[PDB]
């Protein structure tokens, strides 16, 4: 039975980074699945159509499969982890593989969202970060790593990314054990979860 | 060979107290624990009608002096005898708890992370987060049932004192946290990490 670590937070808090540095510390001994790749394929629908769906709400995410590969690596087994395309709004028809590990991190947005999730959890933790802070690093990823216009980052963010956030991502705070602040440079967070992580392998 | 330093902070009724409190009888013997809001600065030559006006949520109000002579102590392994303040008669007591030198040293209170030369001892900063609301409620729950306090006097000091102050000094300091605790007096994951991180540290000091 693997350690499972949820690691939540608002867009660009620093949870991916977080995630990141702790499977680069822990190497092998981590298999990661970052629930934003995780969106619905929405690829039979026209483009204009994907531009408006709000990729914020629950509803928006493919559940089910994350659930269903989150179990298999808690059972040892692969996984055929989908890379979603921010740039053209689609789910890759190539998948990349996920090796079973004694470490599982399930990261995301939304990912203490669902009872279903937090059930399979040993540690849950939040990354917080003020909105305006969050928004500076959300703008800047997009134009530089997403094809976003700053006019676009906008537009998104008031109507859908804050919204959604206030109503769905902020309150899932309630249910972490640990909140991770500064989550993109905290070498003391870093190395206390990355020891966290083997408590388990030292049983 | 360094003793692993904890400094836990956090509003009042926080649940820093608590969490403190559960850490320290979680390492047993090899922990000291020294609550800094017991350290308030010895007024007792000054009459009640002034030891009730002193706002005791501004940094001013502490012996921070005492407290990093202590500290230091601990930290040398020598051992001290932590003075017991009396909040129903607003002073500082006759009475002392003596605190054996130990491994661990946990410095916890509302304003433990504001001053630089007690963050500079710490290896882990840790504050624990909870609603104003929340804390309000437990604050006057202790202040009736173990200070003396009545409800009238628990809103007057908060309002006129401790929120405006829990906002200006503590609530800032949470930017020097590494970790942040939520549910402080009922969080058992979050102890054990703490726990367990101790638990860590103190391996190393006995491996060589
Ligand atoms: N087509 C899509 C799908 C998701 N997204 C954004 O992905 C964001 C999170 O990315 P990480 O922050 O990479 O999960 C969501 O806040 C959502 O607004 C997007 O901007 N365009
Ligand atoms: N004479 C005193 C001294 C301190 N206090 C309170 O002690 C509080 C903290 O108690 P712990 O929360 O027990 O330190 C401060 O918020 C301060 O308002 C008091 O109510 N009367």
């Amino acid at each position: 039975k693997p350690f499972v670590i949820g690691i939540a937070g608002g867009t660009a808090s620093g949870k991916t980074t977080l995630a990141q540095a702790l499977a680069r510390t822990l190497g092998e001994r981590v298999a990661l699945l970052p629930m934003d790749h995780y969106y619905k394929d929405l690829g039979h629908l026209p483009l204009e159509e994907r531009l408006r769906v709000n990729y914020d709400h629950p509803d928006a995410f493919d559940l089910a499969l994350y659930l269903e590969h989150a179990q298999a690596l808690l059972r040892g087994l692969p996984v055929e982890m989908p890379v979603y395309d921010f740039r053209a709004y689609t789910r890759s028809p190539r998948r990349t593989p996920v090796r079973p590990a004694p470490v599982v991190i399930l990261e995301g947005i939304l990912v203490l969202y669902p009872k279903e999730l937090r059930d399979l959890m040993d540690l849950k933790v939040f990354v917080d970060a003020d909105a305006d802070e969050r928004f500076i690093r959300r703008l800047k990823r997009d134009v530089l790593e997403r094809g976003r216009s700053l006019e676009g980052v906008v537009a998104q963010y008031l109507e859908q990314v804050k919204p959604m956030h206030l109503h769905f991502v902020e309150p899932t705070k309630r249910y972490a054990d640990v909140i991770v602040p500064r989550g993109g440079q905290n070498p003391v967070a870093l190395e206390m979860l990355a020891a966290k992580a083997l408590a388990r392998l030292a049983r």
